[PDB]
């Protein structure tokens, strides 16, 4: 729950509890201004998103890193 949560509750922008990927690309350096690279945003929520979707809940998260 330290490591886990840690990462994802850290990451989830609005604070309900998902993560979205315009919204990342929202947290992924800053509150503001745009300082970017597509290419490291694009490939960890392509890691992340389990469903197709392009949103992500706590569980998804923890099953693509825990899952041994």
């Amino acid at each position: 729950e330290e490591e886990i949560l840690r990462a994802f509750k850290v990451f989830d922008a609005n604070g309900d509890g998902v993560i979205d990927f315009d919204e990342f690309k929202f947290i992924m350096q800053k509150v503001g201004e745009e300082p970017l690279t597509d290419a490291e945003v694009e490939e960890a929520m392509k890691e992340a998103d389990e469903d197709g979707n392009g949103v992500i809940d706590i569980p998804e998260f923890m099953d693509l890193i825990k899952k041994s």
